[PDB]
């Protein structure tokens, strides 16, 4: 029933698009696509709070975690809502996203309709990095590219 | 309050930002921001069903018609949710907005958050142009700029 996309975009030759598919409110959420332009290797794949209110935003916002819990990774308990982990670009530079989550929601208090689907600089260190930065971000870095989570034909 | 806000961006020089907001779910939204690059006068300012499933998309998909009614203004009781009228040009190309609208909401089942904001190519008839397309898309011709309309900080 309920599906969306999100054309990621940015200052740079990172450019993607990820569609979203939930087919019960109770249900898992299926993130397929891909993205290219990205340097082999994983890069972090968050869910921020907000929408870009300028042109050409270079901050990528704060992560959506409307429970306040630590940054981890995707399989945690122990995460934000828009902890969706790492992709992975191969040696061409091209990462073929197929992941399906149950946290993430396209519909109620945990929607992502409407907020940013980023690609990031560094891979997630999901938690596990040993700084205070890690239990914030991951360490993944600048905002390579994004789009708003829009809803899909 | 709800609040929201579309980047409007473009290939040409049209560009803007366009805020939304919401003070009561089942009141007014206050449409307000500005949009350059546009010739002189009247151009259509439409929200539509869908975002873009592409980059570098040119086409502004359907009209955000969830009761199927016919193209209006927004004045008029026979429209689309989505049939927000026309913004005006100033000889500098610069438009400001200042719109109120009791017809879209931010929140509920017809939510406009998640849909696109796009700015068209010229004046929408608002559904008086004597032909089929009037009663349509109110032949405002092609998109100039758009935007995802996501949520505001």
């Amino acid at each position: 029933a309920t599906k969306a996309v999100a054309v990621l975009k940015g200052d740079g030759p990172v450019q993607g698009i990820i569609n979203f598919e939930q087919k019960e409110s109770n249900g898992p959420v299926k993130v397929w696509g891909s993205i290219k332009g990205l340097t082999e290797g994983l890069h972090g794949f968050h869910v921020h709070e907000f929408g870009d209110n300028t042109a050409g935003a270079t901050s990528a916002g704060p992560h959506f975690n409307p429970l306040s819990r630590k940054h981890g990774g995707p399989k945690d308990e122990e995460r934000h809502v828009g902890d969706l982990g790492n992709v992975t670009a191969d040696k061409d530079g091209v990462a073929d996203v197929s992941i399906e989550d149950s946290v993430i929601s396209l519909s109620g208090d945990h929607a992502i309709i409407g907020r940013t689907l980023v690609v990031h600089e560094k891979a997630d260190d999901l938690g596990k990095g040993g700084n205070e930065e890690s239990t914030k971000t991951g360490n993944a870095g600048s905002r390579l590219a994004a789009g708003v989570i829009g809803i899909a034909q």
